[PDB]
């Protein structure tokens, strides 16, 4: 949620000594300790966070800073004075001070009105509000590029709704807006599609699995109508010869006719018409019978052709040959498609073809495809412009069927039973494929188009009977679409919404972790180990507290039977190396802006690139701008001095040296390591030295001692004083001048401008635009 | 009847019932024609048409 911001952030701090002599306008944005020997663009990633989150910049905010002003009461200044940043009341009472040291006269009225006057609020053209305060230049640049990069997300509603307008299907009824959110309707959204790609190539038997088993939960519960399967099988029972005492092939199918498994078998013919490649088995018994000649048939005629592997094929048409043509397994196992098909057609048995199934372009564009069609298939292959199975001639093919000889040379008994049966199951699917193309229409709305085209049916655990592959045929019962039905897939289509933009983002977070923890690996066992136990760190922090990756993506993982750190470890392997396009997000953005000042301005945050140490009977340039005593700060650490250059000793190098003596009575820079220092700036006069000692010379080598200035104003006149400093301070540390520093005469410099949106703007949390039907 | 420039119209289930064909010809029958739209109009026809 958009989060207004009421006040704007600011560091300033105003330090005057007690005569008032000097005043220095100071940002305190913290000090933040350095670390030599590792990456520094590294570390200042994990500083740039905290600084987003003692500025408020982390979340997505709009600054709301056009009511925190006053007017004068005099009546011709009709300005809005602000009120944030610096009070220039401050400065006012910090230049009568300066002011009253030198024995000049106070402020005039005239010169106090300027000075109060400078922090003002005005109107700009397009409505929006500049705020004019005295703020700091690095809270001001990181405050306002921040700014920037949340304001391309929020976006007026009417332009929200024309990019989402392709996705509305026609149920559903659409929302009426209040005329102020269409006039002052601003939405903050971010709309930048993540492939659900680099998930699903990776692990496509676990992702596959996953959605199947979930989609196969929701289908199992379509209601359907109860009828008594005595109706049907007084038919079959009439069209053939059923007597209770003989033995037939029609009592071998109506003795093992089945509904428990209904719904299964309805939830896998659902998923056949609505995936572009569900393959699906069935293995029938070792010893063909009536049974699985029936369930064969029924396949071939009535799923998609895009669903039954040529594998498979060659299976079924082995089943029929088996059967019609009394011949063995061994026989036809080296037998072809076409050999198989020839020696079935010659008996007279036709149906020997699989046949395609058309696909009905859906009526609304699928989510998260932008840009793109869906279709899925028409159950039965009933082509729709004609509601007719796609072969023509299946009327004179049945007719064939029931003439024709089959298992004997004399007798009809196997004809006339499969002829009838494969009737009632015709005349089954003309009545209902009506009912099922609109239940195959929802399911197919709740994919993207990614899923559509990428998930296999891999683990086999998805196959049918032979029992109840006829009986679904046999006993199809017509789908009751009731309103709670409607009602569950409704919750279950915003599930999956939530679930696809989880995902998107646990992948997308993933992609960019690779890219910086881990490299190209070698061949060499150096290359191996080191990427093992790199990995292994990166696995143990991410699992810590609040686990990187949601509860949903663990679930498609875990699936396979892996703890859950295993799952995102063999995932993050296969990752490495990837060419996937990863968006970049504001947020990042945002983090890379401050990481970069952090590494660029060193000053602002308390550390240094290089020091230098010069005994005290050297005179060194340093500032004399603020005035304080002996001051430690330079402008820039000199090249020369007394016509030499200073000699510039690398921190590693110092350590190892054994002479220490000799070199420091000369003088000299340290420079190849990041120098943490801290200084407290005190109002007193006083002797300017370090808490602690500058250096600590060990057997095993040198370092410096931390560095805490106690830095003193100036008087000029004080003898005790300027003994002191000469004859008490033999050595002296000397850095860059702080950044943050800033003399109170240059003031001028501290004006810096906010700008906040207008007032006039409204916020719609709930930017959808339909409401269901119930 | 009073204002001419106010529309009717209705949204109907994905699989119409016998209620929203009954529905879709009592709109068509005594509703103005005026009032229904012509994308509205279509929609009744497909209604019928499913």
């Amino acid at each position: 949620e958009l989060i207004k911001v009421p006040t704007i952030p600011h560091n300033l701090v105003l330090i005057q000594s007690d005569n008032g002599k000097h005043a220095l306008i100071k940002e305190d944005l913290g000090q933040w300790p350095v670390e030599t020997g590792i990456s520094l663009v590294n570390q200042a990633g994990v500083f740039a966070v905290q600084l987003a989150n003692k500025l408020g910049i982390d979340k997505p905010f709009v600054l709301d800073a056009g009511s925190n002003y006053f007017t004068d009461t005099s009546f011709i200044d009709t300005r809005k004075y602000c009120t944030d940043g610096l009070s220039p009341r401050e400065i006012q009472k910090a230049l009568n001070r300066q002011r009253a040291y030198y024995d000049r006269p106070e402020l005039t009225i005239s010169e106090n009105k300027t000075l109060l006057s400078q922090s003002i609020i005005y109107p700009d053209a397009d409505g929006n509000d500049v705020s004019i305060i005295f703020s700091g230049a690095m809270s001001h640049a990181i405050f306002t590029y921040a700014q920037s990069q949340w304001n391309k997300n929020i976006i007026k509603l009417d332009d929200y709704i024309r990019e989402i307008t392709l996705t509305v299907p026609k149920q559903y009824r659409p929302r009426r807006f209040k005329e102020i959110e269409h006039t002052h309707g601003y939405v903050y959204r971010e709309l930048n599609q993540g492939s659900l790609l680099p998930l699903v190539d990776a692990n496509l038997k676990e992702s596959s699995s996953y959605y199947f088993k979930k989609l196969m939960s929701s289908i199992s519960n379509v209601p359907v109508d109860a009828r008594t399967l005595q109706s049907a099988t007084a038919a079959l029972a009439a069209d053939t010869g059923q007597a209770v005492n003989r033995a037939q092939h029609v009592s071998m199918l109506t003795n093992r006719l089945t509904t428990a498994n209904a719904p299964t078998v309805r939830a896998i013919t659902v998923l056949t018409c609505m995936f572009k490649q569900f393959r699906i088995g069935m293995t029938y018994a070792l010893d063909p019978n009536i049974m699985d000649v029936a369930a064969a048939t029924c396949m071939l005629l009535f799923r998609p052709a895009q669903s039954i592997s040529d594998e498979q094929y060659r299976y079924c048409l082995q089943t029929m040959a088996v059967f019609l043509t009394n011949t063995t397994y061994d026989i036809v196992n080296n037998d072809t498609i076409d050999v198989l098909k020839m020696k079935l057609r010659n008996q007279g048995w036709p149906f020997v073809e699989r046949y395609n199934a058309v696909e009905i372009d859906m009526s609304v564009e699928p989510l998260r495809s932008p840009g793109q069609v869906g279709r899925y298939y028409n159950p039965f292959n009933i082509d729709p412009l004609t509601k007719k199975h796609v072969e023509d001639r299946l009327e004179e093919f049945i007719n064939q069927v029931q003439v024709g000889r089959f298992r004997n040379a004399s007798g009809n008994a196997v004809g006339t039973t499969l002829a009838a049966f494969l009737r009632a199951c015709r005349d089954k699917t003309s009545a209902n494929w009506r009912g099922y193309s609109v239940l195959v229409s929802r399911y197919r709305s709740l994919i993207p188009n990614e899923l559509f085209e990428s998930l296999r049916n891999i683990s086999g655990e998805y196959n049918i009977n032979p029992q109840d592959e006829h009986s679904f045929f046999f006993a199809l019962a017509q789908i009751n679409a009731d309103d709670e039905f409607i009602g569950a897939i409704d919750k279950e289509s915003a599930e999956y919404l939530d679930e696809y933009a989880t995902l998107a983002r646990d992948i997308s977070n993933s992609l960019t972790l690779v890219k910086a923890a881990f490299g190209p690996l070698e061949r060499t066992s150096g290359s191996i180990i080191n990427h093992a136990n790199n990995l292994n760190k990166v696995i143990n922090h991410v699992f810590a507290d609040k686990p990187l990756i949601s509860e949903t993506m663990l679930k498609i993982l875990t699936i396979d039977g892996t703890t859950g750190k295993d799952g995102y470890r063999n995932w993050l392997d296969k990752l490495v190396g990837h060419n996937y396009p990863v968006y970049v997000e504001p947020v990042v953005n945002i983090m890379n802006f401050i990481s970069a000042r952090f590494v660029a301005d060193s000053s602002y945050f308390g550390y240094t690139n290089e020091i230098m140490i010069m005994p005290n009977h050297i005179n060194v340039p340093v500032d004399d701008r603020f005035g304080f005593r002996d001051s430690p700060f330079c402008t820039s650490l000199p090249r020369t001095i007394m016509g030499n250059d200073v000699r510039r000793i690398s921190y590693n190098v110092f350590s190892m040296m054994e002479d220490i003596d000799d070199v420091i009575s000369e003088g000299f820079i340290l420079y190849d390591a990041y120098f943490n220092f801290s200084y407290d700036i005190m109002t007193t006069d006083g002797v300017t030295r370090l808490k602690e000692d500058i250096l600590i010379v060990t057997d095993t080598g040198n370092d410096i001692k931390p560095i805490h200035f106690y830095i003193y104003f100036e008087n000029r006149n004080d003898k005790k004083l300027r003994y002191e400093s000469k004859m008490n301070v033999s050595y002296r540390l000397y850095i860059k001048t702080p950044a943050c520093l800033l003399p109170l005469s240059d003031y001028m410099r501290a004006q810096h401008d906010y700008v906040s949106p207008s007032s006039s703007r409204v916020y719609i949390k709930d930017p959808a635009v339909v409401y269901t039907r119930s």
